[PDB]
């Protein structure tokens, strides 16, 4: 129901051609839907603390998910909520209780001005890789989509590497 | 009900700094909040052909609006729609027909594969200046908040050269 983990993240900007045959190399061929609902105070607290707040809708699960400033890479927060939940949090500004609640206080962000400012779909698909969890995301934002890949590790050096010599293996240029 | 325009609008990206000052320097104070439900197919056809299909939600009111390329600016078609139809588009991803259908029909879009993809919170004021609209939005996309000054003209070549000499006047860099 509710888990914490540092991570470290690291992703590069691909074109659909480099995104299908990276696709290819790995035998990924189904993706899977999810949704990320957003929040943010007016005055953008959260991203003045390095941090973002949002609901992700992926099959059957809602997951309220906050991620903040660590030593090195981010504190991931996670905390499984009811459709119901997730739904009052979006239509009213309640956040629900529990380890997410906690850290924002924490953090002192005005939790009350916490307000649900949009969403967007991604096509995502991961595989386990070296150190991490390879990641080929699809999304659609507002004016136009991307094609990104990802990868999460708990080793920054030797994973941070290890994406580059894959990159350059693939002749895919860093585009942060 | 249903109005279509021509709508020749000129934007500029803005850093915070710019976007306070240039309010200030309007005496701009007052926001009014809109949300935009974009849809779009899997193939992205609609940014394929340069257009955009969203449902603006702003007070009370509901508007599906296409976007689609002109001779100059863009061609816009708006159907006012209640919040019922709005929320059945969204959560069933069939356009009601209509002017926007009519014209999605013309750009040969397979209306069919349209899908509810996302949302977005604009905070957006306006004010008249030299003979055109000075609209200064602040959005709150998934992980920045954007600013932009834009400039709704009824001539292309002035409208134009009213804006970049505005620009100009307040050493905010050309960044389109
Ligand atoms: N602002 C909102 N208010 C109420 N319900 C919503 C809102 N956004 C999404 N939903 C609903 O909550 C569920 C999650 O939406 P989604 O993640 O967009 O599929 C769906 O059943 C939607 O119909
Ligand atoms: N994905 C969705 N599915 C069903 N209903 C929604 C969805 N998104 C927004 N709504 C509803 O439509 C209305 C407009 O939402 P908004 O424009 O997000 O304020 C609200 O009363 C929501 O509960």
């Amino acid at each position: 129901a509710m888990t914490q983990e540092i991570e470290i993240e690291f992703k590069n900007i691909v074109t659909e051609e480099e995104f299908h045959a990276l696709c290819k190399s790995f035998s990924i061929e189904v993706f899977t839907k999810q949704v990320n609902h957003y929040f943010e105070t007016p005055n953008s607290s959260l991203k003045e603390a390095g941090s973002a707040l949002r609901i992700r809708h992926k099959g059957e699960t809602y997951t309220l998910t906050l991620k903040q400033p660590a030593e090195v890479g981010l504190l991931e927060t996670h905390q499984v909520v009811t459709e119901n939940e997730a739904k009052m949090m979006m239509e009213t500004n309640v956040i629900i209780s529990g380890a997410v609640m906690n850290q924002l206080c924490k953090l002192q962000i005005p939790v009350s001005a916490l307000t649900y400012m949009g969403s967007l779909t991604t096509e995502r698909a991961e595989t386990l890789f070296e150190g991490g969890t390879l990641v080929f995301d699809h999304s659609f934002y507002y004016n136009h989509d991307d094609y990104e890949i990802e990868f999460e590790v708990q080793d920054e050096e030797t994973g941070k590497a290890a994406f580059i010599h894959l990159l350059k293996q693939h002749n895919i240029p860093i585009r942060h």
